[PDB]
């Protein structure tokens, strides 16, 4: 059983980077639309008895990409692939992980059920919005972390990183920032709203680094950055694993005081970089490629939680 | 068939680093000396049907270490190991690779024959003194290169690396330096002796980096560094993959003008670092571990010739 | 046990010269081709209990000549010759002596293995491309040197030889030229490429003598000669032990500034001399004959490294 | 371990047919000549841990093709292929399988030794001239038979095949023809020379089918066909597994009385078909492909001795 | 072909004694260490067509001496010596001649393989620990016996030798002592441990002579001597062919009751004699010289099993 990497249409550059790191060519697949806009998928090579990995992120036209992924999984499964793995760098509907006093769907659970019923045997993803989403599955889920790559970027790009403060934009992400603060041996601050925000932790004359899983409309991080500059910070960075940047995010970032907005490439960023000078991209294709290769060879994946490959 | 890593007594720190990078514990082996100083080897665990890797460098008490390696290979082979690989970071007797108008042995060929007859199926080594030594074997030999790690060190440690000159100490190593000069887009200079040395290539007001496979007595690199300072160089570095440092090497380096003497850890360096402040060590255990893991899994090893893992 | 000299079809003039110097007639052998172009060999006399020497150079139709040599060795060995020696003035595939970051064969090692398995007990050759090729064998290899004959030619043909400069075309051959420069007590210069070439050593108003093991396409020596004339040299000679002269070599030499291109007769040269006026031939049949006679009589062969017989 | 099929330059059409029947693409390899006509081989993809099959027949420029095959085997073996198999449809030097009161080489044994020393683990060939050549190896040799394909051709092309006579051109091939005569339930005749030939077996008013392993100069089969027409045969066919057709074979066949000269495609035939109308080709690529696939999967190869796949 | 005797650095006095008995001078060889402690060997005279004997015992720095011997053998073999013989008075790793329910090497077999692959044609040794080691070779091995010299010493040094008892220290050596007891016409006793030892055979008022192949730490012979004095012996001698005397052997012998500890000079003894008064040395250089001369002249070597020359 050999590795076969297939790309959905969502993030083809990431799939190519992963394939190069694995020393493989992308599997032959046609993924287009019929005239009535139904997804058309044709696997152009035999996957019989192979270990198939389908790379598709929850970005762009999310429902189209999700249906493409489900259809590709189904096609590979009924084509007698030995194992089918969904590599989903940004998990769609992850923020709908609970009801919370509302007659709302748990869309993340529905997506997990659909992936299971399509025939996925395994899920590889990066920085799930809530790690409880792992429990939405009955198949194994490897939730990778961008934190090693983030730490690497911080050390090689922020000269004052030993005196910086890692800041959570809200009370929800504090855990994450504390982890980073522990790995860098720096202070960590929290910010939460009472339209006013309150900040705990000295940030004067120090570089502040907001850290988060995602930036969708960037209202949260822009408000946090305004507060950090109010409290005497020297420069404010924002580091996010998922740069969705929908709606007014680009305009707000352009009008914000960030020195840089670093995001990983779990979502393609070329279009946003055109209209926003201060967006920078961390490659995480090495982490994804190593996770694929370790799941295939039966090596430890959790080794990657703390080690940059 | 699983990976089993065994350490000879020559370089136990390197073996441990490799084992950690592989996520494995070192195999149980007793390697001591009988009273009459014959090597005693006892494999403390079953290696039947396993892929065995024995790590032993040509350093320290070279003949003792070589005999230890041969005895361990023999013990694993008659213990029904599926495959036995010798991981020899610094190949012993590599400099005796030819006769050249002398009634001399070709000791490198003798060592290759002894390794083959002991039962080695495969050799992993780093920067063979002459790559023709690969032809001394009939079994496959993977000759790894420290060059990716050297390039990484140069970029992250020499601030002026874009304006530096890579210098060969002699005409023999020019190929190597040209390779490095190609990967950095810098000038390359040669130095050869006519007790006088002649240098080709502008080095004034520029950082010079001597590059070589090994430093035994360091007469070559010390003379080259003196010449480089004569020709107006600003600082002179020396980068070698094998830091043997025998005889008067430490005193000469201490009396030399080197800013630093960077060597890889194919040979243990802790004792030399005690008596020489300007020696610095590049870890190459990641390259060796990746080579072991790729030979085991049937992935491409030559991928490592240009990529730091 | 008497000497029997057999000629392959590659270089019959050299075999005849060697046989005359030994006071012997060439052994009766038929070496032709079957209709389907397979080599046909028939030993026309008994070689039982004899010391057999088969002369065949790696020239012309190289694979045909090599197969002829292997077949003749096999025929003599199963005909109960006491000892079989391959006299190979120019060793085929000598330039494929290593892999060097390529998925390439080590063809020189393969040729050595084939010669050993055909039944060769001993190899006599001249100026191996790399002396490490000696280690590719387990049988003894005598690598003779054309240097004594070259020194003789230089003294008797270049009137200004005491003020000449011996020049290496590249960094690889410097050793050789230094040896010659030591035996003549003259200056030695190096030339290496950075499409531009750099020359170290005064050559103005002095005769320059490029020295090398072989000239295949003569791009190297022609570029070196152009550079030497640029640097004010009076006349430029080229002396090579192996005159392969394949491809465009004859046209380039005809368009080059060489006063003469001296080569030994390890490879037949009559055809090339027809189309190139400035090619001159040094006879080395005396060295080969003396080496054969000394190996037969158990006298010192290395005596020939410095003495013209 | 996957199948990798590599083509030598001798018979690229056959290699492509085999690759298509296996559902594979031919492995990336460069096989050209250096300027001095030495074979140049570069394996363009990793073969590490793979089951490598190199297809090269003993045809055309036989010594060049044989050296190409040996060099490719060596390149794959030192590139750490798990297993290397030589697929040699027509075995070179097969007719030099003995000495027989001559001081001649046993060239077939030399070729076997060279293949073994190059690193071949297994040989697949078709209709060895003498099956004793199998004993020239110590590695397994699968000698396939064209007889099933020949029987198929006879039944579907000769309408009178139930009343035909299978004829041996000489006493040596009688076994073969008897085998065929047994599988068709027809008469079998022998022909041997006393310049006159004597024929045993009624052939009047019956179609005669000469059968043989090879046709080199076609003197044997042309003389046999003349004798068969003398003895009242209606039509004479010739069926050979190896159509070498060297020397005057094409002219003799054109002047002969054969209805057809059927040969297998162990040797490329397109050029000969241009100048000879009555040559016809049986495809045996299915037999070779099935043999490769069965050796790879550990299924029975001898199943193919009697079954067309 | 003449005799050439070369000395390794292990036992130069023995080599000189052998050379004098042969009427020869020791061959010119340089055997030193490079700076990094690799063995350096240079044969200072032509050995072409000669019968070369290299004398090196398994004593002192055993792995260094063994590597020296292998390198010297290789140098002589590629220097076209007609025959190379290793004269190894004490065979290294002889006690590691089996595994015996342990995952241990058979180091003696490895040493034999290394000697064969270095190019040894013949082995001369004295009192192999187990004569089965002869079967570890495919080349002839002459295992000489010190017994004639021991018998001579006993008769000329022990006045009561006709009434003495020859004693084995263990059950393993009984054969040897019985041989001696047969040649002297005396009683023979055995001793074996049950920390207690049991002795069979009357030894009261009689001189006892322990006999053995080697004394390494001398625990065995010291315990045996204590038991012999317990059983009423008058004086106790110990005679060993190999006096290794490593570890605490000298102190134990000094504290033991031995009248004398006689050893042969297969291992140099001058240093041990300085610190131990009761060590005495039998010269066996006459046996070794006669064995060399008889192998050279084709005379019977086994003649020496019973005759002092
Ligand atoms: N794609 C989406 N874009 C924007 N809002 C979304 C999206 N999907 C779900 N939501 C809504 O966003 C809210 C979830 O917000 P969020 O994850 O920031 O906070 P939380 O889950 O309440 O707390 P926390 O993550 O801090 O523990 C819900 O009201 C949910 O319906
Ligand atoms: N361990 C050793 N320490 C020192 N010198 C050694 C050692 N082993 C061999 N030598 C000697 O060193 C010489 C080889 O030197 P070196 O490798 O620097 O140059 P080279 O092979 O002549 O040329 P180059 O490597 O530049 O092509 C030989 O004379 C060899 O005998
Ligand atoms: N017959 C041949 N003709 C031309 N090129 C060849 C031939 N055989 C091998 N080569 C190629 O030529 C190259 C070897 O070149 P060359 O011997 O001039 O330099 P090198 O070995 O890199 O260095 P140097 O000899 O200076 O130490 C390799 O790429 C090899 O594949
Ligand atoms: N390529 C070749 N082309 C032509 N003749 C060859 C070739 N190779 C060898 N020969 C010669 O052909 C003869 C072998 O002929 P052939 O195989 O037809 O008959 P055989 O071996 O004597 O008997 P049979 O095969 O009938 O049992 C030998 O003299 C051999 O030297
Ligand atoms: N150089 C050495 N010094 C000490 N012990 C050694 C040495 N080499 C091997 N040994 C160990 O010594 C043991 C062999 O002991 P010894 O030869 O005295 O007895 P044996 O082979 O069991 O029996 P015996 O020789 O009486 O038939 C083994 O355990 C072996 O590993
Ligand atoms: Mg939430
Ligand atoms: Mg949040
Ligand atoms: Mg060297
Ligand atoms: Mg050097
Ligand atoms: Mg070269
Ligand atoms: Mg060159
Ligand atoms: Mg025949
Ligand atoms: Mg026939
Ligand atoms: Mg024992
Ligand atoms: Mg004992």
């Amino acid at each position: 059983p050999n590795i076969k990497i297939f790309s959905g249409s969502s993030h083809q550059d990431l799939s190519q980077k992963i394939a190069d790191r694995l020393g493989l060519e992308l599997g032959k697949v046609v993924t287009k639309k019929f005239s009535n806009q139904e997804t058309c998928v044709e696997i152009g090579e035999s996957v019989r008895g192979e270990d198939v990995y389908i790379v598709q992120s929850g970005c762009g036209e999310i429902n189209d990409n999700l249906m493409e992924l489900l259809i590709m999984i189904n096609a590979c499964k009924i084509a007698s692939a030995s194992r089918v793995t969904a590599v989903i760098p940004c998990f769609p509907y992850a923020r709908q992980d609970k009801k919370d006093k509302s007659r709302a769907p748990i869309s993340a659970k529905l997506v997990a059920n659909m992936l299971s019923v399509a025939g996925a045997d395994h899920i590889i993803t990066m920085d799930l919005h809530a790690s409880q989403i792992q429990g939405f599955f009955d198949i194994p889920v490897d939730n990778l972390y961008a934190e090693p790559a983030v730490l690497k970027w911080i050390r090689e790009n922020i000269s004052e990183w030993r005196n910086c403060t890692i800041v959570s934009p809200d009370a929800g992400g504090a855990k994450r920032v504390t982890s980073i603060a522990d790995r860098l041996n720096v202070d960590f601050a929290l910010i939460h709203k009472e339209d006013r925000m309150v900040l705990v932790g000295d940030v004067k004359d120090r570089v502040a680094i907001l850290v988060d899983d995602m930036a969708d409309t960037c209202g949260t991080i822009c408000h946090a950055a305004d507060k950090l500059l109010s409290a005497g910070a020297t420069r404010v960075y924002a580091i996010l694993t998922h740069g969705i940047f929908s709606g007014p995010a680009i305009s707000r970032i352009n009008n914000a005081c960030f020195e840089a907005v670093v995001v990983t490439n779990t979502i393609p960023q070329e279009d946003k970089m055109k209209h926003c000078s201060k967006i920078q991209v961390i490659d995480i294709s090495m982490i994804l490629a190593e996770a694929i290769r370790r799941t295939h060879n039966g090596e430890s994946v959790s080794y990657l939680f703390s080690h940059v490959p």
